[PDB]
């Protein structure tokens, strides 16, 4: 018992910049600082933007701010706290059935507005700052206009699906794949977030 380890915090290690005319990834913390911040849960780095790149000791993925909550996937974060300037912050939402978790949105983050457009022309934002056109095919499914190998989508779970007007439509959850090629995506609808809240 005395030698039992604690899992570390999720750590924001960068962001996807969507503020201007060009989307691009920025790293804000390197691997050493990340490992150490994971252990302490103390992250004093300034946070900006809607889409964060996050990491544990073992995985890296994305997290998206919507309505004052920083949302990501349970298969990434598990029940982990997130590092903040005042120490580890406990999850405010946890739903393993939806593969969804959430913490209060960090100071300096900006939140996306939930979509009410009723539109099916969507855009997936990846951890490499690619903006991929996606046609909505159901409540939780969208098809890639141009299929990609799953390699291209790996590490982008927790990322947003956006409508043409930049509203959040959903959170990227899983890739629908055949023979290693992603032809569609599964996402957590923003309504399901709104209900979870
Ligand atoms: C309902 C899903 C779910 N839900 C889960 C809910 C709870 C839970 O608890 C541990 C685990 C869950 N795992 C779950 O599924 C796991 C997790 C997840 C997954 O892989 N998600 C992605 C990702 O990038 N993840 S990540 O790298 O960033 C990781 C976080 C660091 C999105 C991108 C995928 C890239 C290609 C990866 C090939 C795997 C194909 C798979 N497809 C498949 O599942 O498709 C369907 C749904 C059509 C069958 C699939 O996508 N996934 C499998
Ligand atoms: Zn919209």
């Amino acid at each position: 018992m005395a030698s039992m380890k604690k899992k570390g915090s999720v750590v924001i290690v960068g962001r996807i910049n969507l503020s201007g005319d060009t989307a691009y990834a920025q790293q804000t913390r390197g691997e050493e600082g990340c490992q150490e911040t994971s252990q302490t849960g103390r992250d004093k780095n300034q946070v900006e933007g809607e889409v964060q790149i996050v990491s544990t000791a073992t995985q890296t993925f994305l997290a998206t701010s919507i309505n004052g909550v920083l949302w990501t996937v349970y298969h990434g974060a598990g029940t982990r706290t997130i590092a903040s300037p005042k120490g580890p912050v406990t999850q405010m939402y946890t739903n393993v059935d939806k593969d969804l978790v959430g913490w209060q949105a960090p100071q300096g983050s900006r939140s996306l507005t939930p979509c009410t457009c009723g539109s099916s022309d969507l855009y997936l934002v990846t951890r490499h700052a690619d903006v991929i056109p996606v046609r909505r095919r159901g409540d939780s499914r969208g098809s890639l206009l141009s299929p990609r190998p799953i390699s291209y989508l790996k590490g982008s779970s927790g990322g947003p699906l956006l409508c043409p007007a930049g509203h959040a439509v959903g959170i990227f959850r899983a890739a629908v794949s055949t023979r290693g090629v992603a032809k569609a995506v599964d996402f957590i609808p923003v309504e399901s977030l709104e209900t979870t809240m």
